[PDB]
């Protein structure tokens, strides 16, 4: 101590006077900087980084929101976190992870049912309380033996108290958006939220077999928050990647089929009641001090073709009537390929069901169905007509994979070989393509199978299998017209990212239509599949209507399905009446934005 | 301030002070700039009397601060079933938020893993260990031991991975280093001492039931797997004259201390592939019975000898691996030559007269047929040996089968005496169902217990109480029956705690003696007052309980310490599903590496150091 100072005291007084004579007498700063530069020089920056942290005076422990970010974004249990916490605290003495109770006390801020809020005018048929979280999803549907039997389980939040917490976990993101867009921070204009709604059945959830059980989630997302300052509208907040895995928030879930129509209406009726309530109101709610006012715009878009065909009240997908957007039969599509419009709203379908029920013109079913254009049920969900982006691409992939298997067998020379040539054609196709591209033969086509197979190189491989020569022209021209056509709907913002193909798309599409109708009319002379109608005829109207096609798709809901199985398999109380509380709660906590701001700390 | 400046800027500022301190460092100390910078900066902080930063920086430069030495975070990763990438998520998040590298990165964690697996330490064998390779660093080798998968050969579709026996034995000896040093400190020997230590090692192989991960669709297939494992049970040493116990393993039939040696996805009853994969391990175990290990734990060379005991085989598998008849044999006990008739007759006096050498001799007698007898006189010439024995086993019992056999005799004794069948010897089966139904309703009405068909542990324990026989005894008249059943129940509760002791030399030495007395009294009363229970049927459990208990107690020293339900299958599924690769050839490598690394004593020390 004193003696070891006395060993090197000559340097001590030397460096001391050196620090007084030039650096003034700030001995501590120049000596610590000397130790930093002398310890970094031997490449041991770990000690220097922690020593800079201990001189800066930063705490060793963690805030409970960081601990909750760790416990949710890593899928630990609530019993293994206790293991990690107790032995970290025991080994390094000072605690770094918080205990479980201060974690759950910091959980209740981020769920629905914590904040005060009020509507103006108050909502009809909706309760006025502010502090309800997870309710039973059956909505008091009575289960006595005298009535209709039910056995499903469902949980949900309210709709308004979900939107309140979903707005106040992104308070920082709209405040920084107002700062970066040259607006005054103390503003309380009528903000408009744009909410994209999505619902998709995700069956085969069960774990054991011979009894498959299914499930249905109903979810939403925020997509654009916009204030009207002065005389213009500005995008205060915009979504980075809309159809992402972790930016759609769960709102209701149930264990039922997508086709059990009575149960599905019994659960999704109160949510549509609340949604139709909050379309003529203003939510006043504090956003950093002063209260602000929100007004919502709902677009229900993230439905696949079967769900959008069922709840909007149409005939099923194998109909004579194909388009959910227009009213033309499939025998009318193959003649006029691209000149259609969009004329299937929701209220039009509701009055057409009223026409079907009343039968006011006194005519039989064969012309009444033609008069109402195949509407034969009461539609009960307000949805906008659109096309998807995922299932469209997978459908086009399987369709010209089938045309590859057709063109191997040379049907243009002689038709109608029986169903024994075709299995050989399939075998030679996937054997050849596995030989060249190493693509394993898969029954259920995915999107990655599309991303590999939709390639000019594989076209050249099947060209090396198909005998003739002009078929290479009639196949390669088709494939590069399709590859030119794809990124106008695959893109998330094709108004600015690919504004070349988007302007050349009409010419590029009608040329494709002509090449399908001339050199391929041995398949498309009568029938045509649904997705070649949507991709060809409508998308230069959906672009000018909305913008993207890829942003308004169910890829988030389709990507979230593993989180159901994982959360249920590792984090649940195993009682089937609490078991859907916990899956919903964890899937709420996962896709918060206040927690993903911590797991991107290293990016900052 | 000078604090907030860039390191290039700070370099340009104090370049001359750096020149002066480095020139003093090589004009006085000879260029040890870090130590003199430590002294000057530490004293420049210490002069302001802020000792807290001095203690914290001392703990840093020692390394005892908030550091988490990589074995600790390896223990965290492997004992809470984290993956690899999710650990990387946790590490980069806590490092970016806190600023200091508190969790260690991946590659340092892998380098701290390689020390604990086999294939790190050098060693040698003082006799050079015939038919065993002499290299020191083989890890996981293919468990089939170079079999023939050729199509012209025998068909084989199993997957096996294993370590070598001597390599895994070296690693399991080197993993318990500090525990053996603290062992000889606690008995007050030197902390440096050459050998030889005698290492008593338990041997065990048993099945694992199912492992199928078939999500749903349809029941894909069974897929039964089985492992081969061992346990460093105790370690002794002598100092000239007297042995002394430097290590004793406290929880013997645990799950944390059963180190895996071989894993195969083969059925237990498939005999050929089982003995195919087990034969190299038996070759190495017969190799190391006559050698010496040189091992360099405390900086000095020490010598190790070994003793192997195979007590960890279940009773269905000791009758297969030693060559007895499988299940329906008249020869029931796996220690003596007693037929089922004499085991029904001579209840108490028996002695253990089976081994491995005379079993091999009896198999050769069955093969050679040296007396030209018929098949039946051959069968009672060799006392049940039909197959060729190939694993030296030392079989034993465990307490659950003992008191389950006692309860399954006592339940039928109660049903028989409750209806006075000793005077009415010819009953019909529905009358036995009637007696059973009266006993079931009366026991649920008096003791409030739901009876059941299959007999398990807690039901067999709580049925054998004094209040149970004194509650059922009022349903039978003729109080001679009451006092006789009272005497028999008192005899049973006297005979209970000897195999409920785990060390009966220290628990109950009074009841350890006169076990022959109470056992002969049990036989004399069960054949004297109950001279109607002889239906020619006696289980093997009741025989081993009544006859072969004191020979086992003098043999090993315990009863339920050298034996063995569902504890491994959950661990196998947890390691195969969460943290493993695919491809069926790396999959077994990863599950064997994790099942080795989970069961160390080093990592368990760091894990349950919270309640020290
Ligand atoms: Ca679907
Ligand atoms: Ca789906
Ligand atoms: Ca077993
Ligand atoms: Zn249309
Ligand atoms: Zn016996």
């Amino acid at each position: 101590r004193r003696a070891q100072k006395h060993r090197l005291r000559e340097l001590k007084i030397q460096v001391k006077e050196f620090a007084d004579k030039e650096e003034g007498g700030d001995v501590k700063a120049v000596c610590l900087t000397l130790f930093l530069l002398a310890l970094r020089a031997r490449n041991e920056h770990r000690q220097a980084d922690e020593l800079e942290a201990i001189m800066q005076g930063r705490g060793s422990g963690l805030q409970p929101a960081v601990c909750l970010a760790i416990r949710v974004n890593t899928f630990l249990s609530c019993s293994q976190y206790h293991k990690m916490y107790r032995t970290v605290k025991a080994i390094t003495g000072r605690q770094i992870f918080q205990p479980l109770h201060a974690l759950r006390n910091a959980e209740k801020v981020l769920l629905p049912g914590y904040h005060p809020f009020e509507w103006q005018p108050p909502l009809k048929n909706v309760s006025s309380r502010t502090d309800v979280g997870i309710i039973d999803g059956l909505s008091g549907l009575a289960s006595s033996v005298d009535e209709y039997p039910v056995d499903t389980i469902a949980k949900r939040f309210r709709y308004d108290s979900a939107l309140v917490s979903a707005l106040m976990d992104m308070e920082e993101d709209i405040l920084e958006g107002m700062r970066s867009q040259d607006l005054d921070d103390y503003l309380n204009g009528p903000f408009t939220v744009v909410v994209k709604e999505s619902c998709d059945g995700m069956g085969d959830v069960s774990e054991k077999p011979a009894v498959p059980e299914k499930a249905v989630r109903f979810s939403f997302t925020v997509m654009r928050i916009t204030i009207e300052h002065g005389s213009q509208n500005v995008k205060v907040f915009e979504e980075p990647k809309p159809n992402s895995e972790l930016c759609c928030k769960p709102l209701c879930l149930m264990l039922a089929d997508e086709s059990d129509h009575e149960t599905l209406t019994a659960i999704l009726s109160p949510l549509i009641a609340e949604r139709e309530a909050m379309k003529s109101s203003e939510l006043t709610l504090e956003m950093g001090g002063i209260p602000r006012t929100f007004k919502f715009i709902f677009r229900g878009t993230g439905y696949d073709e079967k769900l959008v065909r069922e709840v909007e009240g149409l005939e099923a997908s194998g109909s004579v009537y194909i388009c959910t957007l227009c009213d033309t039969t499939r025998l009318e599509a193959s003649q006029n390929l691209v000149f259609h419009s969009i004329t299937r709203s929701h209220a039009e379908n509701l009055q057409r069901y009223e026409v079907w029920r009343s039968n006011p013109y006194h005519e039989s079913v064969e012309e009444l169905r033609d008069r109402v254009k195949g509407v034969s049920a009461k539609p009960f969900i307000e949805t906008v007509p659109s096309i998807d982006a995922l299932h469209c691409d997978i459908g086009n992939a399987a369709e010209f994979y089938k045309i590859f298997q057709l063109e191997i067998g040379e049907v243009y020379k002689h038709p109608n070989a029986s169903k024994e040539e075709r299995k050989r054609w399939q075998a030679t196709l996937d054997k050849h393509l596995r030989k060249r591209m190493n693509l394993k033969p898969i029954m259920r086509m995915n999107g990655n199978f599309a991303r590999k197979l939709m390639t000019q190189e594989t076209v050249d491989a099947v060209c090396e299998l198909i005998p003739s020569e002009e078929r290479h022209e009639a196949l390669r021209e088709l494939m590069d017209l399709y590859l030119k056509m794809k990124p106008v709907w695959r893109s998330s913002c094709p108004a600015k990212e690919c504004p070349e193909s988007l302007c050349q798309y009409s010419f590029n599409s009608q040329r494709f239509a002509e090449l399908l109708s001339t050199k391929f009319k041995y398949r498309y002379e009568g029938k045509i599949t649904n997705y070649f109608h949507k991709t060809l005829a409508h998308v230069p109207e959906i672009i000018e209507r909305d913008g993207s096609i890829g942003a308004w798709a169910s890829e988030g809901n389709q990507s979230g399905n593993k989180l159901f199985r994982r959360f249920r398999k590792m984090n649940a109380r195993q009682s089937k009446c609490y078991e859907m509380e916990d899956v919903l709660k964890h899937h709420w906590l996962y896709t918060s934005k206040y927690l993903q701001k911590f797991m991107n700390a290293h990016n900052a």
